[PDB]
């Protein structure tokens, strides 16, 4: 590993037991990423599983990815996220299935044998890893992939770094996050001897889902107010109304990558 991922900083900050709920109320229940089962049912439409299939999900948060990925496909799904505290609740969750797991641990740490996954899946969590540390995981997941295995991404991406200004690297900083721009991303998984490689900016789509999540937030701020506290609503709000203008700005961008291992 090159960079390990500050464990501690992430539980105290971004993944603080009350970012983790306010993150829940405006993305849904299960969801602390883009979209919810919104974006979910979307980046999923055009996979095809079934019941016996093997699905990896790496940074599972609270296993609601997982649990769409079951339901919709009956497959048999292995989520592994680095945040205990958050694995602890996929699994009291998710009781009731048990073709789902959860595993607490850094992906970097994994070792899965070879053509182990007919999909590898990951929702806006890499971007917690540094560029050699990406680059080591998907030489991994090249590897952890069945023959016509499919490697499917959403990451945050961005612009070149000359473009960045203050307070959009005070977020990068705040959040310890390594961004790219979409086609260095979508090369690096290419150098890694993927084939069909798709790296799509579906930066529209983001602004779609952020438009529509910040206005139902403000909608429902008296409500949130009742259970929980002004200071994640206004984390909430001043967040998304940042995401909103910097992705207008094609400086924070929204990033589809889909790829196959071929023999
Ligand atoms: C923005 S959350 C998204 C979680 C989930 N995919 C979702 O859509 O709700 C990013 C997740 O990546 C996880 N993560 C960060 N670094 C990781 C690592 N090295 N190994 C496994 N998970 C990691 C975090 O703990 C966090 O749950």
């Amino acid at each position: 590993i090159s960079e390990p991922v500050d464990i501690k900083y992430l539980e105290n900050n971004q993944y603080s037991d009350e970012g983790i709920k306010a993150y829940e109320f405006i993305f849904g229940e299960d969801y602390i990423s883009s979209g919810g089962i919104i974006a979910t049912t979307k980046i999923l439409s055009d996979i095809q599983l079934d019941a016996n299939s093997k699905v990896l999900d790496i940074g599972s948060g609270l296993g609601g990815g997982c649990k769409y990925i079951n339901e919709k496909y009956g497959a048999h799904v292995h989520g592994v996220d680095i945040c205990e505290k958050m694995v602890t609740i996929a699994k009291l969750r998710n009781q009731d299935k048990a073709k789902i797991e959860f595993e607490a641990k850094d992906i970097l740490k994994k070792d899965f044998p070879e053509s182990t996954f007919d999909m590898i899946y990951s929702r806006d969590s890499i971007l917690h890893l540094s560029y050699a540390d990406k680059k080591m995981l998907f030489e991994k997941c090249y590897k952890w992939l069945k023959p016509n295995g499919i490697l499917l991404i959403t990451d945050y991406c961005a612009d070149k770094i000359e473009n960045w200004d203050e307070e959009f690297k005070a977020y990068i900083k705040k959040r310890k996050y390594t961004l790219m721009p979409i086609q260095e991303y979508g090369d690096l998984i290419k150098s890694c001897k993927f084939q069909n490689v798709e790296a799509k900016d579906i930066s529209d789509y983001w602004l779609e889902l952020l438009q529509l999540e910040l206005s139902k937030l403000e909608e429902k701020k008296e409500e949130f107010l009742k259970v929980y506290s002004i200071k994640e609503y206004n984390s909430l709000k001043d967040g998304w109304t940042r995401k909103i203008k910097d992705t207008k700005r094609d400086l924070q961008k929204w990033g589809y990558f889909k790829a196959q291992k071929m023999i």
